[PDB]
């Protein structure tokens, strides 16, 4: 297994997004993970629609749009819906709306998804190295998280009760500190150009490896 990866370097990560007041971090984590698989499969990097997930992957998938939801069930919707629209065709509005999915603008598809075992940072590392970026949840309910600007994030009072969806797009070590490279959905002004490096191999720090999952686009 490699010592560092960074999927941005293989043009598999889209630009950082800005969720704003709507609690759709889950949807941004989901589309992030699938964007990468679409690139690998097709060579084309296209931002997929979070608003589509918010509007259409709803109570039938255990989701509540701007009030929260899960990546796993988002991935199921895309399997069930037999498609997801492009961001360009179904733009993010940071509010709940009627479902406006149109298969004419389908930009990707999803065949299956996998969940990783809880708390297994060795397994998460393997998946990130061998499969692509991985959707995870983190415990982001801490002032130090919102105020993070750079370096390797470590919060002594972090828990493994995750509440905020993000994308693991790499890992590495910086000056002795092992980290995971995490794309967030708070725009470019957050952290390191929209990214946060987070403590790795520090006992499932902030629950980063509590609920990982990733999609696959077959055939
Ligand atoms: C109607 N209907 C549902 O309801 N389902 C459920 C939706 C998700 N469930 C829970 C998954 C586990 N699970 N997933 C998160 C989770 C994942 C990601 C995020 C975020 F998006 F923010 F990233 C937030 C929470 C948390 C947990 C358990 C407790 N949690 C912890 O963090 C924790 C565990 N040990 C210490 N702490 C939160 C299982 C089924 C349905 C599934 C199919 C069809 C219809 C369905």
């Amino acid at each position: 297994l490699p010592d560092s990866v960074d999927w941005r370097e293989k043009g598999c990560v889209t630009e950082v997004k800005y969720q704003g007041s709507c609690g759709a971090s889950w949807a941004f984590s989901a589309v992030g993970a699938l964007e990468a698989q679409l690139k690998l499969k097709t060579g084309k990097l296209v931002s997929l629609s979070a608003q589509n997930l918010v509007d259409c992957s709803t109570e039938k998938y255990g989701n509540k749009g701007c009030n929260g939801g899960f990546m796993t069930t988002a991935f199921q919707y895309i399997i069930d819906n037999k498609g997801i629209d492009s961001d360009a065709s179904y733009p993010y509005k940071a509010m709940d709306q009627k479902c406006q999915y149109d298969s004419k603008y389908r930009a990707a598809t999803c065949s299956k998804y996998t969940e990783l075992p809880y708390g297994r940072e060795d397994v998460l590392k393997e998946a990130v190295a061998n499969k692509g970026p991985v959707s995870v949840g983190v415990d982001a309910r801490h002032p130090s998280f919102f105020l993070y600007r750079s370096g390797v994030y470590y919060e002594p009072s972090c828990t493994q009760n995750v509440n905020h969806g993000v994308l693991v797009v790499g890992y590495g070590d910086l000056n002795g500190k092992e980290y995971w490279l995490v794309k967030n959905s708070w725009g470019h002004n957050f952290g390191e150009e929209g990214y946060i490096r987070m403590a790795r191999n520090k006992g499932n720090h902030c629950g980063i490896a509590s609920f990982p999952s990733y999609p696959e686009i077959l055939q």
